[PDB]
């Protein structure tokens, strides 16, 4: 399920850590994670802005994260 | 589920705040959001036009929302 | 869910208004919409062909359409 | 599936020569063989299956009975 | 519904026969149908690698085969 | 037959600690091992540990042959 998926959305929130989330078209945005529900994540950094999940490839923290 | 996507829509939708839509495929579109569902959104402006969510990568708004 | 999709899409066929809808490779297509179901739309032209929604963008109508 | 199946079945019934049309821009010909809920077994010098996932449209090389 | 795909898949992995999976990136692997679920094909050749499904445009065997 | 051949064959890359290849949709060939995953994401390990949406992988390709039980 999302039985790892949120957890780890998650604590790149509470954390507030940047990260680096890749699309699936090749384009980097980077953040911090403002917030997220099952299909979207809301990223701010410069601009925010939401973003859909099925268009997203990785989300690469820039520091190593407490995991589920 | 859509706890988040939605109360985002509907105060993009009703402050009118003018957006830009970044499609899979790298074009972006602008306007506004005149209302929406669960699959599409009906973008208004020079040009309206109904897009598929499934093809939208990131939706940013030209100024923050703040959420209810 | 589907409360503004499928009004939406009905009302461009009833009208017969003429539409342009961009594949999510860019593709552009033009014709009538002359049915539609879940997964596709029958678009009219020379021959009625049939296009996937998940290969569409956006629905484009050639004039302004309004949904009473 | 109200449309997509009759029309599918009545291009395989009636043998008619088509064009599928890739999401990638790949132009495909043949004739539907076979099809279920996810594939179309497109027809020629090589057959081939093809997932419906991968389409954007369906563009038979004549006018055909639409499904009413 | 998968009454095609299934028998399809599954004679090319009883018989063995060589085929050509295209992805949607216009990527060719080659090899032969080891097993596969719902969502995944295990493709063998130098090492059994696992391909999604929704990544897949096209499957075409080296020579034709009878189905059941 | 659901996720009978998935789920055990990530599983074993995981145990194994096999290192993979997961090339993604647009050509993009990420490197690692799988550390976990559920349905719908892959954590891939390496200097940290990134979360790959299942929907943007074309291929898993193990560094050497592994077996199903
Ligand atoms: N974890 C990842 N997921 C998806 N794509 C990635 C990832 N890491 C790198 N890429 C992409 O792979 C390509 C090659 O990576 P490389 O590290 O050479 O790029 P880069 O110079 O670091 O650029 P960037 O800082 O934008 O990643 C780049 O287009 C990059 O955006
Ligand atoms: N927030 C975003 N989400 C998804 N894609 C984006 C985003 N911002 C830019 N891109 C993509 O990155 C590519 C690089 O263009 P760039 O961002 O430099 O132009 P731009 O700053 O958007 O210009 P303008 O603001 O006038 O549109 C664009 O093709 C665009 O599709
Ligand atoms: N409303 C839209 N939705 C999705 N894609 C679009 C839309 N309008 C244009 N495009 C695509 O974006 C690309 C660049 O857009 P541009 O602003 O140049 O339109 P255009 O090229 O003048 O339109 P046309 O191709 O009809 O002349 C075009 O190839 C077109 O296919
Ligand atoms: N029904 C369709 N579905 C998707 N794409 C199409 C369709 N018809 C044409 N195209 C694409 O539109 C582009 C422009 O088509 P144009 O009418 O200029 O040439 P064409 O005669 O359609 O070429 P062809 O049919 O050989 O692809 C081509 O790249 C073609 O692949
Ligand atoms: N299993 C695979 N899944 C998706 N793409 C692949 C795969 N193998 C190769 N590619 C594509 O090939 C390009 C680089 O080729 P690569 O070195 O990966 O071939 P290879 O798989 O090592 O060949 P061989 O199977 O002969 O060892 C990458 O951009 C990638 O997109
Ligand atoms: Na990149
Ligand atoms: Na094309």
């Amino acid at each position: 399920g999302h039985s790892l998926q949120d957890p780890y959305l998650n604590t790149l929130r509470k954390e507030r850590v940047p990260v680096s989330i890749y699309l699936v078209n090749g384009i980097k945005l980077q953040g911090q994670i403002e917030s997220f529900d099952q299909f979207v994540i809301l990223l701010k950094n410069t601009v925010s802005q939401m973003v859909y999940k099925h268009a997203i490839s990785t989300v690469v923290p820039s520091r190593p994260v407490r995991l589920p």
